[PDB]
DNA sequence: AAAAAAAAAAAAAAAAAAAAAAAAAAAAAAAAAAAAAAAAAAAAAAAAA
DNA sequence: TTTTTTTTTTTTTTTTTTTTTTTTTTTTTTTTTTTTTTTTTTTTTTTTT
């Protein structure tokens, strides 16, 4: 038992600046966590700083969100990218927007898609595509339409300010985060 | 005997942050493990952290479930994906939903299935299909119907909250986890 | 002599986490190995961890069973699958259940079997079939009836709890393990 | 001379785990090799591990048998199957039991045999048949009677425990091993 | 000159395990080669391992026999079978024993022989027959009597232990090896 | 010019083991080639290995004989058999000994010979006969007497050790080799 | 034009070993081609190897003879036999020597000759006869005397070493080659 | 149109070696075709190789002769013999020389000629005779005198070197070729 | 309808080389068919090659002559001979020239002609005679004079180059072709 | 019924080239059959080719003439000659022209006619005579005058181009065809 | 009854460099093998420009 | 620029046996180089029961 306590104390002392920065950023921010127990907020900042993911706004790697008076540590859509890059096994990641009259055919069985880029008749988007390929040959491609993204936003999202000014960025972020979370390979320790 | 103790101590010291993160996440969670022996919970967290599978909720790789006052470490449906990707011998993994009037014929002997996608008469699903192919030519395909999935859920599952709002996700997860567990090739050490 | 000792020590040090995981899982389990010599259990865990086959329950690759106060390391019905996949020469493996009024004829000399699937008059099973085919053209097919499986279970099996709730799974597992052990090609090192 | 020593050392270092597993299995077994020179046992384990044929009991590929105080490495009836499959030129191998009133005629010159299967008057066996066919058209068929098998067992076998409980398995194993050893084509390196 | 040296070195390095196995088997055997030059034994093992014919006792493909203080590599009666099967042009090979009152007539010009099998008056053998047929229509048949085999054994063989317990096996082996050596078609590289 | 050099180099690299085996067998043999230029011996071994005819003693397909200080590659009496079998157009080849009081008449114009076999008055040979028949109907028969064979041996052969112990084998070999060389159809590439 | 070049290159690559063997045999031979252009020798070896007729001495199918400083490819008296056998339409070919007091009468119009064989008064030859018969009924017979053969040898032959030791063989070869060249039917591709 | 092109291409590819041999023989020959268009020479070699009649000098079946700067393919006096033998309907062909005081009478109406052979008074020739007989009873006989042959040679032949050394061979060749061309039955495809 | 198309296609494919040879000979010839439709020329070559009558100049069996811009296939005076010989019912065919003072009398009713050959007073020809006799006894004889032949040549022939140098050959050819065409029996398929 | 269909199909397949030649000749000809049903033309060509009588113009054995929009197969004046010769019972056939002052008397009862040939006073024809005699003694003679032939031509013939340039040939053809058709003996199968 | 007829003459061919051998043969009979511990679940998501 | 949810297991233990035998032989080549020549000629008519 004392050995685990000493190891935990050493780990805690090794990562003081991240904890200090997270606490200072939380203090300097707005006042929306005043209805929750401070112990939960401290624990959330602790676990966030343990994973080398500060809570500073300029990076957007993690957040603290209160649920029923309890603070929860949450991962952003760039934390998955950070973990995937820390894994060190990826080769390519990309996500683009398919406009009107670009794709030719697409079947979900063989995951084969063909497009005719730089040949458009209008200036409105029709769908979005994402694709990531590893080093050992594994590849994955997904394609979403506007209706599915709208349904997902209506079902899950509970805000409308961000989705109004820039519709494309939120859709791209959702596609990227879903593709990376569901099928990606993640790791914690950098190699 | 002392050599094995030194090796075990070195292995323990090498993976402290995962153990710390798992313990902190368990502490910050709800109070449902208070009726079990803490030693079993500590051992379960230990073995979970040994396999590079943290117990944090944002990843969903493993769980701790108490059975008859004894805590047990359990693998999720993404842990199999993680192990398969760590193996480094796969080429493709996929699972889709076959809607009404899509498939033509299917026999379980030769595992040959043909479908006519993008040609539907209704908007209700009829079945689910899964398919994974390796690099050395080995392929595997499975097909489930709604009745079999309903029977499996009635026989094994003991909850109904998740199965109500989104029926398709649970069926896809069950098909994927069964196909990967029964016939897949798994490994622990990354290559 | 010293060179072999150094090589053995290096091999031992290379595979510490598997040994640690196996020992922890054995400790966390029930108390049924207390009537045997601990040295035999340690040796069995050692050889099990040497072959990249952990003893964790969630995988079911190997077991430790005591016989006359001596612990023995045993291979499950998925260890054969793992070794066959590690070989890298297979093309297809399958096992199905032949119901009432499905097969037409079957002779054990030429190993030729014909069936009329999706055309049944009842809902009771009559037999089981297994078939595996390699890449270089070698194929093997076996067919068992209910009477033979019942006789085998009565002769060899010494438990009845598992065979009661689900009769089909045990029969399929027995057919698969027998077909893979008697006629399959196995290997230890992954290619 | 130094070049051959370096090559031998490299070959030895390449196959350490098989040697370790064989030695551990020999140690964990019963005490029947204590009347022989340990150097011979070490050499036998060495040559057994050189051919990718471990000595573990669960596989039954090879054995170590002491003769006049000297240990000898011996091939089982599955080692021939393993070598034949490693050759990669086979198409079919089979062995069955001919019961009472099944075969019609059989001549040893043209190796032509005809049978009327699934038409029996009793439940006692009369003989055994074996047949293996290659890819380039070469085929071989053998047929043994009960008297010849009994004479062979009396002449060569020196134990009776195995032959009592299950008479058919030993006869089938003898037919298979004799047919594969005398007329089969074997190889060491996998292709 | 350097190119041939590099090619020879590559060929030597490609076939190390066979050489190692042959040397280990020679070392583990009895002490009868101590009166000969070790260089000749090494060269004989080298050429034996070059032709993919190990010197292990369990296979019986080749031997090393000392003549006037010089070791010589020799082919067994199964090496001819191995080479003939490696050729890939054969269709059938067989050898049987003709008992008393079985054959009717036999002339050595047209090589036509007729027999009445399964009709015997005694239980003593009278002669032996061998027959091999290729794919392109070429066939060859030979027939030996007891007197000729006895004369050959007296003239050439210099041992009597093997010929005493089992007279038929040695005669069959001699007929097979003579028929395959004198008239058969052999090859070294497998096709 | 470079293309022919590349083709020759590829052909040389394709047939290394035969060259290595021939050189090793020549080295392990007696010392009778020490009075000749090594370049001629190397060239002779090269051409011998090019035709898939190794120089090993156990086969007796080809020899190296020095003439006036120059080594020459020579074909044995089995090389003709090998080439004829490689041709793939033959149907039957045979050679027998005609004893006293067996043949009735023989004329060299129509090549018609009749004999009364199995009816002899003495045990001394009188002549030898050879006969080979193709598939397209072409047949050839030759008959030699003792006087002609003795004259040929006196005129051409320059040794007497072999001809003393076994007179019949040398006569049969001479008849076979002459009949196959003068009138047979030969080919190099196997079909 | 490129198509014919590709076809010629493929034909050249298909027959490399014959060209290599011919070149090696020419190199290993005596030095009598040093006064001619090497290009002509290379072309002659090329055309000789194109017709599946190697230039090796042990076969005697073709030769290279220099005329006025130009090498020429020439057919031997066995090349005609090889081509005739490749045709596949022959039934019988023969040539014999008619001794003193054997023939009775012979007219060149109807090509009818009668002889009384095995009835001689001396041991000196008087003439030679040749006869070949096809399958469709066509037959041809020729008869030469000693004077005509002597005149032909004096007129055409320019050497005397071969004609001295063995007079009969050269006469038989001349009769055979003339009869086969003037009236025979030849072909290049084997059927 | 494409079908005929494919058939022509297949026919061309089937007969490459004859074309290659003809071209190589033409290249290796003297320089007398340098004043003609190469396309005509290529076409002539093509048609010559199409009819299974190579242009090699050792056979003398066909020639290429330039006329007014245009190369022409020409048939020799042995090509007619080859075609007649390919027909498969002939029974006998012959041509002889009638010397002084041999024939008795000859009339051109009934084609009846009688001679008294082996009864001569001088050693000078007087005429030539040719005779060919089919299988169905058709026969043809021709007889030429010296004056007619001399007139034909003066009228048609434009060279004198060949006609000087050997007068009889040219006359026999002319008689044979005229008799076979004017009245013979020819065919292209062998039967 | 499809059956006749398949049969026609098979017949076309069976006779490709004749068509190819005819087309190549037509191409290599002079330019006199450039004023006609190529389809007619192709059809004429097709029908000419269908009847096993190539259009090569060295044989002179058939020709292509343009009439009013339309190519026509025409039979020569040797095609009738070829067809008559293919019939297989003829016994004798002949045509001679009757000189001055040879014939005695000739009447056209009974077709009886008598001549006194080898008794001439001048060296000028007076007429021509032709005679052909079958096997079943049918005979036919015709006799032409110089005036009738001159009248026929003036009426029908439209060229004078051939008729100038050799007057007898054209007259003999006309007599032969007229006698064979008007009264002969012809057939297409060889028997 | 199926047997007759198979026999008809075999007969059709046996005579393809004649049908092909007839169709090609009809196609290459002029356009005068375009007003008739193609089925009738095909049937007429079929029956014409069935009787071994091609429709090619160079032979003139048969024709196709349209009558009231229906094509009809017609026999020429040489088809009767062909059938009569196929019968094999004839001995002589002839037809001549009787000029002015040649015949003496002629009565139609006894069919006796006498003429004084080679004794004429003018150069104009007066009549025509025809005569054919069999082997068994049967003879037939007919005699026509100019008036009867003119009346027949006026009554039956409907063209005048042919009858103008050559009056004698048409009269001879009419006499021959009438005499052969009315009184001759005809057959279809050759004997 | 639809039948009259022709485009045909000819050559470039003689011949040889083949006789032959170094092969007789053996070290091989066979065994240690029968099979079991297996069924399954905890999962749906979002905070971003 | 905005804050959730859900549930807890089960079974069972082994046996069998050990070897043998024996070693070689044979020897050596030959011979010789070529030739000859180059074309021609000409194109449609007719009908229907």
């Amino acid at each position: 038992a004392p050995t685990m306590r000493k190891k935990f104390e050493k780990v805690l002392d090794k990562k003081a600046p991240q904890f200090l920065t997270s606490l200072l950023n939380l203090y300097n921010g707005d006042d929306y966590l005043q209805k929750t127990d401070p112990m939960t907020v401290v624990t959330s900042a602790m676990v966030a700083a343990t994973l080398d993911l500060p809570i500073d706004k300029n990076l957007g790697y993690a957040w603290i969100v209160p649920y029923k008076g309890r603070a929860q540590f949450q991962l952003g859509y760039k934390g998955y990218i950070q973990l995937a890059l820390r894994t060190g096994q990826y080769k390519s990641i990309n996500v683009i927007e398919v406009r009107e009259g670009e794709l030719l055919k697409w079947n979900r069985l063989t995951e084969e898609i063909e497009l005719d880029l730089d040949n458009n008749t209008s200036e409105k988007v029709v769908g979005y595509c994402g694709y990531f390929q590893l080093i050992n040959g594994f590849e994955k491609t997904v394609y979403w339409t506007r209706k599915e993204i709208e349904a997902h936003k209506q079902k899950f999202s509970k805000s409308d300010f961000g989705w109004k000014k820039d519709y494309d960025a939120m859709a791209k972020k959702t596609v990227l985060r879903n593709m990376l979370s569901k099928w990606g390979i993640l790791s914690i320790d950098m190699q």
